[PDB]
């Protein structure tokens, strides 16, 4: 079962990010060779999260993404027990030591408005800061507080649009978009 | 056809920069072993662009130079579609997320004034910021806005003059200058 | 004599930190394969000190920890003879060129209050700044002056709690805590 | 002719710095295996210069030291022709793009006062900034302008005193000091 999307993912993303995404899907029992749109989404979300955590000042963010589930919750636990924040119901993506809150990042193929609505009504962890990015350059953040300065977010949006174009160039964009 | 200028270029410039320049000429069908003055100019322009993008704050610049033409235009496209800037008629060298504009860098063996005139009247992309450097330490930037702080530009000018001297020391300077 | 704690230490800590801790115990004649709780404490203290010295601005701290005793005292001597600070009675962990004082860092399994009391009454080098961290997220610093900004200290506390959890997960936490 | 001082130098200094010092002595025809005190002085001066240039902000300094004589003068030439500073009579150690002046660094085994006098009366390049360091923690800079912030200079003085101690520990200090 060799998908053009699998080969595309492997050439489009850093090998470390492909490895971490494969390990994520295996931690949830999914298979990157079958759920290839999901493979691509997970790689994209990972790259966005790493770029995001690179946006801050040094030591600003604790990266929860890209860890195995047990260790991700371990670090969440330590953050909660040393800071006093409430433990989220669902796994966040980052923790912000500057603003002292968890960040749940999202990347959507649709209007950021409706994806943000879904996530907010899902988690309802309140304290957890939400930050949606779209493949068209839109973003949406809790309380209109976008955490990072403009240029760091602009980089992320540029990269998302480049991924979109690469997929389109290979005719994978349609199925990806109509898979979410 | 072994030129002293080819060997000089290979010893004067970083091997990565020589490789990227060779790939640029091949993308336009030119041959570094024949167009050796052009080889040297492309290597120089590349080093200047990389030093330039190093001048900013972290994440400040998107580097368009040193990519294949298709991918360079891809990244231009993403920048335009996420920021709303007008798409330049000709390929720029960088994008500035701080000031939100494309930078077309030039390096000339003549008066910066006349090279800047040529480029401005050529592209006339208006929004695109022009920044000329010369092999004698002069520079010229759109609206007298030089983007970078003094020291970062001084480094570039020093390196340009050192290249000029190295060429002169080997007696390549005259043909280079009278080739532009 | 193969301890679960020895294997745990070797998988929990960076190999460089394990090596430096082994060399420390050998410099004092102790054996990491027997004093395994002490092995773990020394590794932890080392990681905390390195994170601490990473918190500052560049060039801010001189690291005294992780050197052999002779060289540690050599660097203390040079600091004292170039700055004019009084030579501590006991080896400190860092020197702060910004605030111009030695830092003795401590990590305790008990109330930071009582460990700080013990160290202060022990060294009584006055000028030497004390900074206690606990495995529960508490800290205590001379004159309520915590040297580093909040986020750098938060990172350290998170890591301490993660170590605590890893030990607990393996059922080593109890003996560790009841060993201090 | 195997000197304890040669072996000491090779173990005390980074291998890159030993290599650059050997190349310096060869550029002036001297031999590190005979002029071993001079070998040590050149290595020390090199380490001080590199620490110095590390003190600044990024791009602040152009390093003239550690180049072959021809290329050192080449870079001096480029600095002079792009900035307009007067060309020093003797080779400086650094150039400061922030303050726009050449720095001649000195390291002395005697009172900084008398070494500074000697150098100032020697070069008399006026514009060239002088900065003396001593093996006892004293420094002396033109116009009481010490260029770098306190901590960066403190590091240098600490390292100088550590070198002094290492030499003393091996009984080389006396001959070194009575060689200058
Ligand atoms: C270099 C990276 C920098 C960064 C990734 C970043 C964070 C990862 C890797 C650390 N890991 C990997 C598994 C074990 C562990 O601790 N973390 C931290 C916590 C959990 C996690 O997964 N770090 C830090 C260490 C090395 C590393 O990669 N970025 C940002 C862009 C994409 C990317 O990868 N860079 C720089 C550019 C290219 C690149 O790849
Ligand atoms: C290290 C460099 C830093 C910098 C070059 C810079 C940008 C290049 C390389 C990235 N690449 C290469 C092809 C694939 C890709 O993504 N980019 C970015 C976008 C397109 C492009 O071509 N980067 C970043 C990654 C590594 C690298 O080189 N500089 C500045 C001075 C000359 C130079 O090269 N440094 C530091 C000093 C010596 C050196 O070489
Ligand atoms: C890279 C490290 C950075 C840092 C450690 C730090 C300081 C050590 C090593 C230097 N040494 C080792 C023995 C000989 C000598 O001079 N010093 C300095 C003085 C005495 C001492 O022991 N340095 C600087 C040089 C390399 C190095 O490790 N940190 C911080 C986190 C844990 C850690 O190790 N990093 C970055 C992240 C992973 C890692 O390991
Ligand atoms: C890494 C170093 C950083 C720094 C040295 C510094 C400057 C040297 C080397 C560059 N070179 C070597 C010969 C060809 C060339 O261009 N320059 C620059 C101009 C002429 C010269 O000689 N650079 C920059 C490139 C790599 C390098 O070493 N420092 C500071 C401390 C001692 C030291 O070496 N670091 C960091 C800590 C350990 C170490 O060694
Ligand atoms: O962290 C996430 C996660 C997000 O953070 C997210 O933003 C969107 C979606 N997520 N989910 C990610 C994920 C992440 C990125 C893109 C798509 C998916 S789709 C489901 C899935 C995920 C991981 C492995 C796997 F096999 C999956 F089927 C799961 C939800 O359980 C916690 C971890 N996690
Ligand atoms: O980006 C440039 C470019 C510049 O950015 C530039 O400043 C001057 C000149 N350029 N041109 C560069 C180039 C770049 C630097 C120095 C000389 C040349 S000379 C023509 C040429 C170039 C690349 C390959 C090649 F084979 C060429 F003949 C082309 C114009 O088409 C877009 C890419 N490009
Ligand atoms: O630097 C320290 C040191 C501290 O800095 C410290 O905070 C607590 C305790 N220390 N001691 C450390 C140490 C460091 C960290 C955790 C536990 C121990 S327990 C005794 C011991 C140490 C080193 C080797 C060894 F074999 C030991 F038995 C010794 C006191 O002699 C100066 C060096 N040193
Ligand atoms: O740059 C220096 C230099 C200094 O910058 C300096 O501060 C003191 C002394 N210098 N001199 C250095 C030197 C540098 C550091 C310590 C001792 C010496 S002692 C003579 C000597 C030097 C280099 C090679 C050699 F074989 C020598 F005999 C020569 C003076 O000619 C320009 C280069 N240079
Ligand atoms: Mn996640
Ligand atoms: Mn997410
Ligand atoms: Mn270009
Ligand atoms: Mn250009
Ligand atoms: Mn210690
Ligand atoms: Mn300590
Ligand atoms: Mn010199
Ligand atoms: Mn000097």
């Amino acid at each position: 079962r060799g998908s053009h999307m699998e080969d595309f993912v492997r050439q489009c993303f850093n090998p470390m990010i492909v490895e971490l995404a494969e390990k994520a899907m295996k931690e949830y029992g999914e298979d990157p060779k079958i759920e290839t749109n999901k493979f691509a989404a997970i790689c994209t979300h990972l790259e966005v999260c790493f770029m995001y955590s690179d946006g801050g000042s040094k030591h600003r963010f604790e990266i929860i993404e890209g860890r195995d589930r047990i260790m991700a919750w371990t670090v969440v636990n330590s953050i909660c027990n040393t800071t006093g924040v409430e433990k989220p119901k669902f796994l966040p993506d980052l923790y912000d030591y500057k603003e002292n809150r968890f960040i749940d990042i999202g990347v959507t193929r649709r209007e950021v408005h409706i994806y943000y609505l879904e996530k907010a009504n899902k988690i309802k962890s309140e304290k957890t800061h939400i930050h949606i990015f779209s493949f068209t350059g839109e973003e949406m953040a809790t309380k209109a507080d976008y955490t990072l300065d403009e240029e760091s977010r602009a980089r992320i949006k540029t990269r998302l649009f480049t991924i979109r174009q690469e997929m389109a160039s290979r005719s994978l964009w349609d199925s990806f978009r109509q898979s979410e």
